[PDB]
């Protein structure tokens, strides 16, 4: 039923933002455009879990879909690749944001709050957009940096701003923490994916995979890095600890949906291998040379390629087996 | 230390507000250039505020509105794609000078509140008004006054509001705002008659409007600011601009296009 609370809230959020884009004169297309805006539409979800009254966590919820899919509509309008109308994007973006503040204003505990919080980090925010689009990000580090200001600033904001129309026992720093490290993980799940959905190049994250200029096994560490820092900000009395399933679900999908297609038969890391000794020497073979495996008691035996025609043979103990052996003795 | 020397002043700050706010956020000297070149539109701040007895009250109110009226041209300038200037400045920067002015607009208004009421009342009237002006264009007198009643009265109207609203009270904001949308559409007459060459101008020049109709509204424009500047306290110092402004179109401009 927490799944369930998650698809109506998302439907509750399309259906403020639809409405809104028809009343303001957006046209069937632009309506469309919006309510497409899947995961936009249901993020406030997660932003507002920390909210303790449904009817304030409704109404905060659907005013942070609408200033979402404004930016959206203004991004939209500044790559101008839609095919939407022009000034539609801009009339509608504008309008969007201005019923946004006003609803987030008559939730907000103090009357300066959303201003504070839309103010303070505005410079890191725009100048991170333009210098994001001015000098295409050449490696991990560069493409991280980026990242941080158009993604985790650009969604953190919508935590604080969660956190300071939430009413009470509203962990402000821990809701924009999970928002800065899950915003993150989106980004790269986007990367990767837009790539082939958008044909996307320069500064792209799998563009630099396949390219080499960035190491599959450092994108799986910045992933677990993500994860671990979301798990954290949930954690955090009183807890969310309904948005745990959420973080494993976006990690787990960008490394075992996404990343293997911009990385290949070997994958990320280095080839795992069997450590033991045979006729006296120290020996160590790659799982990739590994032929038959068996198990007897708690020992697994197991012949390899040692070059020619040549089979070599050897046995551990599954305490001293790799999870890729033990994977094999299951598969044969 | 007359009244044009305080217009020329309060220009000049509110322009050196907006550049410094523009290359702050990473705006090139392109898109700089383009913002310090909006003379009216920065200008038009100055007299928004008349009614504001702190000098010092005066110049913040009149600098904010000035970052988030040149943030909506800059959003205007990303909707017509035609200025050769970088989409992503247009928009980046046009989002951070909003942001500055809601946080600097909310930081003089009695109640912040006041801001984002203004700001949302007639959000649709505005945004849905632009949309049906670029739709469906003018073809008499009539529609066209429609049109500029949008994204001219209404746009500045706002503006009026907010004036009143971040000002000292006592303020008469109906007629701040009254004075605003009257001035708003002398200006946007003057600006439809000088961006046909540098729409009411193509209309004039193929007869579809008589030339004696612009005058009548010129004229009624000119008696609804003059009005709504003689409400109490009264803004006194408006009226010379109210006149310059109107003589200006009726003197240098349609005689352009008749």
């Amino acid at each position: 039923d927490d799944d369930d609370k998650m698809l109506a809230a998302e439907a509750a959020n399309r259906d403020h933002v639809t409405r809104c884009v028809a009343q303001t004169g957006g046209s069937p297309d632009l309506v469309a455009h919006t309510a497409a805006l899947r995961l936009y539409l249901r993020v406030p979800h997660f932003l507002t879990e920390w909210t303790t009254d449904p009817d304030r966590r409704a109404a905060v919820s659907r005013a942070l879909a609408l200033d979402i899919v404004s930016m959206k509509l203004l991004d939209d309008l500044m790559d101008d690749d839609t095919g939407l109308d022009r000034v539609e994007l801009a009339c509608v973006c504008l309008r969007l944001h201005l019923r946004a503040l006003h609803e987030l204003e008559s939730l907000a505990r103090d009357p300066k709050a959303v201003t504070d919080i839309l103010e303070q980090d505005a410079v890191h925010l725009c100048g991170g957009q333009i210098r994001t689009k001015r000098s295409r990000a050449t490696n991990l580090r560069e493409w991280r940096a980026h990242a941080s200001t158009y993604g985790s600033t650009f969604l953190g904001r919508y935590g604080a701003l969660a956190a300071a129309c939430g009413g009470e026992g509203q962990p402000a720093d821990s809701v924009r923490e999970f928002a800065e490290a899950f915003a993150m993980t989106i980004t790269m799940a986007d990367d990767l994916t837009d790539y082939d959905r958008n044909g996307e190049r320069d500064g792209n994250l799998a563009h630099l995979m396949r390219t080499g200029a960035v190491a599959g096994q450092d994108v799986v560490d910045l992933l677990e890095e993500l994860r671990g820092r979301a798990l954290a900000a949930v954690a955090a009395p009183p807890g969310a600890p309904g948005l745990v399933p959420v973080v494993h679900l976006y990690t787990d999908d960008v490394l075992v949906r996404l990343l293997p297609r911009h990385l290949g038969e070997a994958g990320a890391g280095a080839m795992a291998t069997v450590k033991f000794k045979y006729k006296g020497e120290e020996k160590e073979v790659d799982i990739s040379k590994i032929k038959k495996v068996w198990r007897v008691g708690k020992m697994i035996s197991f012949t390899y390629d040692e070059g020619g025609g040549k089979t070599g043979r050897g046995a551990v103990s599954e305490k001293d087996a790799p999870k890729e052996l033990l994977q094999m003795l299951e598969k044969q």
